[PDB]
């Protein structure tokens, strides 16, 4: 249970773990795409690199959403603080940092439950299910990000507008992914069925 008196410094760098852990998602997803091209090949291989590549535009969504959402954090501390210190303002919004606090974790733990996902599926024996509920969680998990950043804001910059239509650009990103699964998959079992 996180110290009330530190929750400034705890969110500042469970933001920035999220926003790293997303980049290590893209940059393992592109890896596959190299690896892909070495344990398949055939109709296989390119639905694959398709679903690899819906993969890898839905987590730079989500790249961008969460800076936003950075973004919007600092400005509803910067405008409401006063003259508090972050760790003051923070500390006396406990409720809602500890929201931010949860959000960022389980966006986190959703983008590594994708890149698992779509390396088993890909590389190993891995359903294609498992990566469709993969990218309905991880999207789950930013609307919750984004509603729980919020919360304390107000129709103001970094735009909570801007925000919310990052929001409706990774879904509409997650439901790609999972199109792109369906696409894939019925790609592959209507070759082999002549």
């Amino acid at each position: 249970d996180v110290r009330q008196e530190e929750l400034g410094a705890v969110v500042d760098k469970e933001m920035a773990a999220t926003s790293a852990a997303i980049e290590d998602a893209v940059r393992r997803i592109e890896d596959m795409m190299n690896q892909a091209r070495h344990a398949s090949s055939g109709v296989k291989l390119e639905v694959n690199e398709r679903i690899l590549n819906s993969c890898t535009d839905l987590m730079k969504a989500i790249r961008l959403l969460v800076t936003t959402s950075t973004s919007l954090q600092k400005e509803i501390v910067e405008s409401g603080r006063g003259a508090a210190t972050q760790q003051e303002f923070y500390a006396k919004n406990s409720r809602w940092t500890e929201g931010l606090i949860s959000a960022s974790k389980a966006v986190g733990w959703g983008a590594t439950q994708l890149v698992e996902a779509a390396d088993k599926v890909v590389l190993h024996t891995g359903k294609y299910e498992e990566l469709i509920v993969c990218s309905h969680e991880i999207a789950a998990s930013t609307a919750q990000l984004v509603a729980a950043s919020k919360v304390k804001a107000n129709k103001h910059s970094p735009h909570l507008s801007r925000l919310q239509e990052c929001s409706r650009t990774v879904n509409e990103r997650a439901a790609n992914v999972v199109a792109s699964t369906k696409s894939g998959q019925e790609q592959i079992e209507d070759r082999d069925t002549m």
